[PDB]
């Protein structure tokens, strides 16, 4: 080996441990690049804004049926619920009408299957923390997932060592050997995608275009209207994008490089703009002001990505096996809560920095109702509501009486950021919020069956001994319900 010990002792451990050969690959190289001086950090002078994309609102043509028949649609579901204090797969749980995020993708291709095509491929990809409760949920519900879901369905996500910031050796830890392992990211998609060979089964078998999202995003649903585009604008790499508010200035945002290939002897120098993705991590402490000045940067990556599956495949063996994404130098402590152990990096990547890797790489710009993320409980209970809808398609979308905004949900943090508390507040039913514009909540409260919200509410209890009750068919037109 050309490695060091604290990179042989990194592939040793993980060799031990089974885990494949492409993991081991991929990591290693970001182990050999941060003991180079790689960073992660990428100033304000390293990139240009990107001022003029297309829009999907521009867009009229759908594709045939038969670019349907190669797609494959793949969830990321290895989300854990724990900002609203959940132990589970964020996926399962119950979004509207009792059922899931789960059970609404599958709903979705489950339909695209009877009436469009039948050979459109629905992929999971899983954590060790997700993996069994999601195998559960398919053999009860939808068993012509279970019966191929290890075979055709599940991507385990793998994991990486992480490694001390003065040696770059494997941090050992007595107490648990399982705080001395981490998820990658989701940049591992590729990864494990290729590692596992389903990569090279899927362009076998024919399919050509990979449809990529969160598994908590109910919008991200097929459009056929950007499979045509990417057909006839021959494009390998499409992520959707969002313009940014102010709700969105602390996170990622999208920008341009370009690089000029001299002309060689008598010849025109050509040029070729590439798109990469910059996250708060990457951003120095100095440019943080730059980073959150969304006219300058103006779009954020929805992680809606579609991919040219025989053309990331030809990419990856071009690389030895490998995506080399740029690497994200996380600095934390082995033990996460607790400050006195030592010092690690945990290195993982984006899969939405795949962007940079390829010459027909593009964005488009789509309307926020394709990024519908649940993300709070707030988020949770506009979606319960009648504000939104199931389509024959088994889409959720607005009802038209909200006049294309959801209803804004302001939720007390003391009381309904745990899903316990939430669930509290709507145990006798989750009231009317279609004909709601806002609704705010402060201190202990809870709803009654048949409430009906109208213009802006506002319901507060000042006194955090006590409960406030509504009763069963209250009407709340444009007021503050108050003890
Ligand atoms: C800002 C802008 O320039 O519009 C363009 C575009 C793509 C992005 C903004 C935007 C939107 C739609 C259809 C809905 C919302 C939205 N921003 C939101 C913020 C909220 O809090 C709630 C709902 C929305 O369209």
């Amino acid at each position: 080996k050309s490695l060091s010990a604290a990179a042989q002792a990194c592939v040793k451990k993980m060799r031990d441990a089974k885990v494949n050969e492409a993991c081991i690959r991929t990591f290693i190289a970001q182990h050999v690049m941060v003991s180079k001086g790689e960073t992660g950090s990428i100033p304000d002078s390293a990139i240009m804004p990107v001022d003029s994309l297309d829009a999907l609102d521009s867009l009229t043509i759908e594709c045939d049926n038969a670019v349907l028949q190669s797609t494959v649609v793949l969830k990321l579901n290895g989300g854990l619920g724990t900002g609203m204090g959940l132990c589970d797969a964020k996926t399962l749980l119950e979004v509207k009408d009792g059922k899931t995020f789960l059970d609404f993708t599958a709903l979705q291709v489950q339909y695209l299957r009877q009436h469009c095509s039948e050979h459109l491929r629905f992929m999971l990809m899983d954590s060790f923390n997700t993996s069994a409760s999601t195998k559960s949920f398919l053999k009860a519900r939808y068993p012509w997932l279970y019966q191929v879901f290890d075979s055709e369905v599940e991507l385990m996500q793998n994991q990486v060592p992480k490694i001390l910031q003065d040696t770059l050796e494997p941090a050992a830890w007595a107490e648990n050997p399982a705080y001395e392992w981490a998820p990658p990211g989701h940049g591992d998609i590729y990864t494990a995608l290729y590692g596992s060979g389903k990569l090279q089964e899927l362009v076998e078998q024919g399919y050509r275009y990979m449809f990529v999202s969160n598994g908590d995003n109910l919008g991200a649903t097929i459009d056929k209207r950007v499979l045509a585009y990417m057909e006839k604008e021959k494009i390998d790499f499409l992520m959707e994008v969002c313009r940014r508010t102010e709700s969105d200035k602390k996170g990622g945002h999208l920008a341009r490089q370009t690089v000029y290939v001299k002309g060689k002897d008598g010849q025109p120098d050509a040029e070729k703009r590439v798109l990469l993705l910059r996250e708060s991590a990457q951003c120095p402490k100095a440019d943080m002001e730059s980073f959150q000045d969304i006219n300058k940067y103006s779009f954020f990556n929805t992680n809606n990505l579609w991919i040219r599956l025989p053309v990331l495949l030809e990419t990856m063996q071009e690389h030895g096996g490998t995506l080399p994404l740029p690497v994200i130098r996380n600095e934390k402590t082995v033990d996460s809560s607790n400050s006195a152990s030592p010092k690690v990096y945990q290195l993982e990547t984006a899969m939405g920095a795949a962007i940079a890797m390829f010459e027909s790489a593009s964005a488009i710009v789509v309307p926020r109702s394709r990024f519908a993320p649940v993300k709070t409980c707030a988020d949770l209970l506009a979606l319960r509501s009648d504000a939104y809808v199931v389509t024959d398609d088994f889409r959720l979308v607005l009802d038209d009486r909200c006049h294309g905004h959801p209803p804004v949900v302001d939720l007390d943090s003391a009381h309904y950021k745990m899903m316990n508390g939430f669930e509290k507040l709507v145990q006798h039913g989750v009231p009317s919020l279609v004909e709601c514009k806002r609704v705010t909540v402060k201190g202990l409260v809870q709803f009654g069956a048949g409430n009906v919200l109208t213009g802006t509410v506002t319901i507060e209890n000042t006194d955090s001994a006590s409960a406030f009750v509504i009763p069963d068919g209250a009407k709340l037109n444009d007021t503050t319900a108050s003890p």
